[PDB]
């Protein structure tokens, strides 16, 4: 359906002009970055290879969680602790967003 | 106790009514897609049962999660990052529907 | 603090508030629902006791997840589908509620 | 790139300028107090380690989950239910929250 394509492509050009904003590239940036310092230590304190202190930085930041690995190091849990506000503040901060393009 | 009844069918409607909306619909079908692409991906290289990637895929885009499986390969792991990252473009896409349906 | 106690009882109050309100009653009743029939499949389909049934069902329901017990039959596994949409449509269902309710 | 920065810190500053929010401040209280509950609660019923009950107590109120722990008494179980649902009242609290603060 045409209709379905043109409503779709409507929406994406909708999320690109997000890509845009300021606000949303701080964002953006900031859960990046802490993406990269969760894989940094992660890989450092915890020893585990980048690729799965990515995996878990990753899946711990959106709440998903990881079934198979916890931190073993208290520092490790204490990181861990405070990582995952960030992301709470995160989410908060992207929510917060949206409700304000919604006015 | 009537009033709890015409309450749920009002906001039944209401629902079945937002099933309705273009971009609700396309938002639903990306998701579908998405949960099948997943079924698809850890089947295949994760050498998981069908149903057994349908799961992981649900409980992992929903952020529920699996607490006996994760993937084992550095080619799952890469694609379940980016498969989250869909599920929360996908869950804000929603939650960006629910809110201008409230305002206008 | 009074002012503490004094803003804690407002929000307290307002809170008392939307018990009140029928569609928030339906959404609490549906949730509760939802998680009596997930612990009456999983006690019965997965042999797990009421107790753990509930405890799988809420944790389900809510994304928290369980570390340790994933659906053993195709059955479960089909049904914790299920049973997962069902949480996340309940909470867009308070969501919006709650964006209603600031209007 | 000096952009980022400005933006970067005039959001900064509303974050902190939210935490004179009275009603935030108490939603902040509720959550540390709801925290240490827990980590007595763990600490004592499930003998975890001090801060193996914070851990727990922090994974689970947030959703996130731990992949090895579960608790281990009935006593747990049903205070871990109760102690979601405080989680996802305090959520919706703070979502409120910022939604009315969006609004006014
Ligand atoms: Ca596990
Ligand atoms: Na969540
Ligand atoms: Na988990
Ligand atoms: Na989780
Ligand atoms: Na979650």
């Amino acid at each position: 359906m045409l209709s379905f394509l043109l409503t779709l492509k409507r929406m994406l050009r909708a999320c690109l002009r997000a890509w845009k904003d300021k606000e949303f590239q701080v964002l953006f940036v900031l859960t990046i970055l802490t993406l990269i310092s969760g894989t940094i230590f992660y890989s450092t304190v915890e020893g585990l290879r980048p690729i799965d202190a990515l995996y878990f930085s990753v899946v711990t930041l959106t709440t998903v969680g990881d079934g198979n690995f916890s931190p073993q190091t208290d520092f490790g849990k204490i990181f861990t602790i405070l990582y995952i506000f960030i992301g709470i503040g995160l989410v908060f901060g992207f929510i917060h967003k949206l409700a304000v393009n919604v006015q």
